[PDB]
């Protein structure tokens, strides 16, 4: 056990040839506090009274939980107590958050605090969504250095706290994941350099919305059910936490599917916490992320709170879906 490659490690072994301050790894490590915070939190929470509502809507008019409120508080003061930051965006709050001069430091940082609220009474999978930026400008810090595209990401990933608690984490040449000790309290790293399989057997979607889907969406789930070659029919599986199902996605290969519908011409999920993030993982290691029109990395936002469609996973699946979206075109 004498040599620990911990996600600080990591972090600073790589950036080491690559110089910089180590804000980065500042971030990161304030970060991984606030995950193993939230971590602890979930574990106990039925026995904390943590279950519940706050008793709040937020800006996108969901109902707030008590885990919700706590895992942002330790969000928030973990990233401005790093001297990393100097915007913050949240899921849970209407506006961005400037960071004090006195403890800016150079990056942006977008994030659902706490993922999956309709499967957190139930114990199901839930987790953590972060995606950053560099500050670009130089004048003076606002909402609007969180409006950048998803590809000037630098670093993104999401905590999962499922069977085990997982620390994925993306940057420019790849994807690692790192595992919670709980014994000691550090990430360890345990999947290095992920690349998501070409083709996967698994799609993942809600099809309680079935009756508002486009064309092409109710064309690839029946060819899913029905293939045409006479192939196997692909496994369902749809866990309720976007975090859970990318997760699968990306060690199992296949497709998520949060796709605009009738009622939603924009889809349900957050562009700049929840969609751009995963993509970016997703296109990191492999994989592609689309709108069914156009890569989610390539839109660029105007609403800190807009969502956008999103459909993921192995860039065969994805294709074959986009095909079909062509198709109707
Ligand atoms: O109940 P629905 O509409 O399938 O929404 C599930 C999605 O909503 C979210 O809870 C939004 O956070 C995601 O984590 C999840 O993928
Ligand atoms: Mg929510
Ligand atoms: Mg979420
Ligand atoms: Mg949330």
């Amino acid at each position: 056990d004498t040599n620990i490659v911990t996600l600080t490690r990591f972090v600073m072994e790589e950036g080491r040839k690559a110089r910089g301050t180590g804000e980065m790894t500042q971030l990161l490590n304030s970060l991984c506090t606030a995950v193993k915070a939230i971590s602890t939190a979930v574990r106990k929470a039925g026995i904390a009274h943590l279950y519940g509502i706050a008793g709040s809507t937020n800006v996108t008019g969901d109902q707030v939980k008590k885990l919700d409120v706590l895992s942002n508080d330790l969000v928030i003061n973990v990233l401005k107590s790093s001297f990393a930051t100097c915007v913050l965006v949240s899921e849970e709050d209407k506006n961005a958050i400037i960071v004090e001069p006195e403890k800016r430091g150079k990056y942006v940082v977008c994030f659902d605090p706490l993922d999956g609220s309709s499967n957190i009474d139930c114990l199901v999978s839930i987790g953590t969504i972060f995606g950053i930026y560099r500050k670009n400008s130089t004048d003076e810090p606002s909402e609007k250095d969180a409006l950048q595209p998803g590809r000037n990401l630098v670093a993104a990933g999401y905590a999962l706290y499922g069977s085990a608690t997982m620390l994925v984490l993306a940057m420019v040449n790849g994807v690692n994941c790192f595992m919670l000790d709980p014994a000691i309290g550090e990430f360890i790293l345990v999947d290095r350099d992920v690349k998501i399989k070409k083709k996967g057997s698994i799609y993942s979607i809600n099809e309680g919305y079935a009756k508002e889907f486009d064309p092409a969406i109710t064309e690839y789930i029946q060819r899913k059910k029905f293939p045409p070659d006479n192939s196997a029919p692909y496994g369902a599986r749809y866990v309720g936490s976007m975090v859970a199902d990318v997760h699968r996605t990306l060690v199992y290969g296949g497709i998520f599917m949060y796709p605009a519908n009738k009622k939603s011409p924009k889809g349900k999920l957050r562009l700049l916490y929840e969609c751009n993030p995963m993509a970016y993982v997703m296109e990191k290691a492999g994989g592609l992320a689309t709108t069914g029109k156009e890569a989610v990395l390539d839109i660029v936002p105007t609403d800190i709170h807009q969502r956008a469609p999103i459909i993921l996973g192995s860039p065969e699946d994805v294709t074959e879906l986009l095909e079909i979206y062509q198709k109707h075109a």
